[PDB]
């Protein structure tokens, strides 16, 4: 019956589908209509049309396997896209029609019904296979009866009758918050629209209210920026995605409802997007170590999974006003104009969507410039985000301390991720393409980047950890300098090393000190491993010579530099040692499958060359100290060294500094509270972390202690000499 819920109805069908804003002559619209094309076409033609069928797909067979549900379900909402598509060569096609209501009944008689219970993952029955069936139904709701749309959603109210929390029919529910309560709205709002359910709709809209708060503990949203999910994983990246572009689907539909939301309460979402999304977005790229498991997923790399944000932020934009509007649309612009390797299109899934992203590039009267330098300490997470405009790099610092989780192995999924979060290093360089086409599952995952570890022997089969230590944590001083530092010890409890970085503006100081060992298993520091570009080779260079590498691993003794020259200056990369160290280094291809580290991917076989550099530490009181100076040419990078030849101020077991200079930057990291006297100017006198700048014969204080979360007075930890 056609009333305000249908209404609701239309509008949805327009945010998920869009064809009502559906041109032929609009080549990215054509795209994505000839790739649904192509879906139906496929699944048309492999379909099950026997009577007596098992399956309505051979490879969607085993119903055991809930992932076979939802996959079922969704090609069914394939169908109902293109047969509503005015387009389509299945528009209003009979054997469409009678396909999807066939399929709809004979799923409902002999897999998925209400007298039926969760079998493999509970998502497959809450929330994957309830959206795809609320979704098909608001598209074809011309050709279903409402008693039908009621038969067809009543197995959604069984597993989903709670707003408030998902795996109610289970023997351990748990409280909708994140991500999930977004897909409880996207689960029960739409379904109480198909059911034109009133308290249904308001119940869950009030639910969903609660994504607005931000939390000082728990999942969700902090003030400084951080999102956690899964009780304490850093999950920005994922779960923040699909809230962010979830809920932008989902808003104008609930505005126009009996139970819009207030908005002052939605003003957190502008929060999210400048203090939680858009730092971690480099070059069009979704910063990784964000992105939990999904960093195992060959279909979302890093550029797609930006996408998700992207899209979701210009429907915020969409329904805003003003210079709140204005902004939003300049800040995904330039982001999307800065990517140079990804197409956008490729993940804009909806007419509106494509044509929302058209309209913004084409219009002359929204801004894009290049985003400005900026650095974010999520210690709430324990992350650390540095963006240089004037240099063109990002940074990514991965930790994790005794507040969250190292890594996320589940659902088969990131079965090789042990080391991601053990003081993991990104850079973001001219090469947008480095951490996609492959490389999460051709890396070494013994050797992750900044990583200091024992070379064991590791099992698929673990599970991620919490560390021991809270003295984990960022303190940042202004938009480009910021110091850090990590108590580490590694999985099994035989290796310690006092990690710390300092962030220096155009450059990354690497200091570990106190590295102990007390296994059989040799211990190193991986400086990098860096895939690379077949048609972009590096030339190398150790102490300013040029260098060749092999497969095999080359020892480097009496280190001071190494220089991985490029083409393309924004592509090189610097290390310089403070003092003179015995590296190895080495060229080689890795092959692997994403089925390696994800069970659910192909096991196609998938190759990437990469360049390794290792230090070796061979006893108890080792450490290591470097430089990371990218982006500079040859003459240039040797003449930095130059300047800092005298930056490393100490590298001991309770004290680790470094000195800028130029800039007039200090970073330090303290590890008890004696006395410290810095370059005979001043004294800090606490454990914790330091950046320090010095303003003719003024001194600007950063001060942060990692392990109760808290500043201090400077008084407290600084003190001016004479
Ligand atoms: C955040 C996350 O990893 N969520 C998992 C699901 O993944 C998301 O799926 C969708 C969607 O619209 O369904 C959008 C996102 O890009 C993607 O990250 C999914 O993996 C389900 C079920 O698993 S599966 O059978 O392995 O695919 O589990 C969620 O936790």
């Amino acid at each position: 019956v056609k009333d305000t819920y249908t209404d609701r109805l239309d509008d949805w069908n327009g945010i998920i589908a869009g064809n009502q804003y559906y041109d032929s002559k609009n080549d990215q619209m054509a795209k994505l209509n000839q790739e649904l094309e192509g879906k139906v076409a496929d699944s048309l033609s492999s379909i099950s049309s026997q009577a007596d069928r098992i399956y309505l797909w051979e490879k969607f067979s085993n119903y055991k396997t809930s992932a076979n549900l939802t996959a079922t379900y969704r090609k069914l909402e394939e169908m109902a896209k293109q047969v509503t598509n005015p387009s389509s060569r299945y528009y209003q096609d009979e054997t469409v029609v009678r396909t999807v209501r066939d399929s709809m009944e004979w799923m409902h008689k002999h897999v998925y019904n209400s007298e039926k219970s969760i079998v493999g993952n509970w998502w497959d029955y809450e929330i994957g296979t309830p959206r795809a069936i609320n979704n098909t139904l608001s598209l074809m709701k011309e050709y279903f009866s409402d008693e039908e749309i009621k038969k067809y959603t009543d197995v959604i109210e069984k597993f989903v009758p709670d707003p408030e929390h998902f795996r109610k029919t289970t023997d351990n529910p748990f409280k909708a918050l994140g991500g999930n309560l977004v897909d409880m709205g996207r689960v029960k709002v739409i379904a109480g629209l198909l059911r034109k359910d009133d308290q249904e709709i308001s119940s869950t809209i009030r639910s969903i209210e609660q994504v607005f708060k931000l939390v000082d503990q728990g999942e969700g949203f902090y003030q400084d920026g951080s999102y956690i999910d899964h009780t304490n994983v850093a999950y920005t990246g994922a779960f923040g995605n699909v809230l962010i572009d979830g809920l932008s689907q989902l808003l104008p539909v609930i505005q126009k409802t009996k139970n819009p939301i207030d908005k002052d309460k939605m003003q957190t979402m502008y929060h999210w997007i400048d203090k939680s999304f858009a730092p971690l977005l480099v070059n069009g790229e979704l910063m990784d170590m964000s992105r939990g498991r999904s960093i195992s997923r060959a279909n979302s790399e890093g550029h797609v999974a930006a996408v998700e944000v992207l899209r979701g932020i210009h429907r915020i934009a969409d329904m805003s006003e003003g210079e709140t509007k204005q902004r939003l649309q300049s800040l995904v612009k330039t982001i999307v104009q800065s990517d140079s390797y990804y197409d956008v299109f490729k993940n804009l899934k909806t007419y509106k969507d494509i044509s929302l992203m058209q309209s913004l590039l084409s219009d002359a009267g929204v801004a894009s410039v290049p985003r400005t330098s900026y650095l974010s300490a999520f210690n709430k997470m324990d992350k650390t985000a540095m963006y240089n405009a004037e240099k063109g790099f990002g940074f990514g610092l991965s930790l994790f301390s005794s507040r969250t989780l190292n890594y996320e192995h589940m659902n088969k999924e990131n079965k090789r991720g042990w080391y991601t979060s053990d003081g993991m290093f990104y850079l973001y360089n001219g090469d947008l393409s480095h951490y996609s086409d492959g490389y999460w599952p051709t890396v070494n995952p013994y050797k992750m980047p900044g990583t200091t570890e024992t070379d064991a022997k590791r099992a698929d089969s673990d599970t991620g950890k919490v560390l021991p230590s809270a003295f984990v944590g960022t303190s940042k001083l202004d938009d480009a300098n910021a110091t850090a530092t990590m108590d580490f010890t590694n999985w099994n409890q035989t290796l310690t090393a006092h990690k710390s970085w300092f962030m220096l503006k155009d450059k990354i100081a690497f200091l570990g000190s106190n590295i102990q060992n007390t296994s059989t298993d040799t211990a190193a520091t991986t400086i990098d491993q860096r895939k690379l570009e077949s048609s972009n080779p590096y030339k190398v260079y150790v102490n300013d010579k040029e260098a060749s590498l092999t497969e095999q691993e080359k020892d480097y003794p009496e280190t001071q530099s190494v220089f991985l020259e490029s083409s393309d200056s924004k592509k090189n990369i610097g290390y310089f040692f403070f003092k003179k160290s015995s590296i190895s280094m080495s060229k080689a291809l890795q092959k692997g499958a994403w089925k390696d580290i994800n069970e659910g991917q192909s096991d196609k076989e998938v190759e990437n060359e990469f360049l390794t550099i290792s230090q070796a530490h061979k006893q108890n009181g080792d450490s290591y100290g470097y430089m990371l100076i990218p982006n500079v040419d040859r003459a240039t990078f040797n003449q930095m060294i130059k300047e800092l030849e005298s930056s490393l101020i100490e590298n001991n077991e309770t004290l680790q500094s470094v000195y800028d200079a130029k800039q007039g930057v200090w970073g330090i990291v303290k590890y008890d509270d004696s006395v410290s006297t810095i370059s005979n100017q001043f004294q800090v006198l606490k454990r914790g972390v330091y950046t320090i700048r010095k303003e003719g014969d003024e001194y600007k204080i950063a001060y942060y202690n990692p392990e109760t979360q808290e500043s201090a007075p400077d008084q407290e930890v600084f003190k001016k000499l004479e």
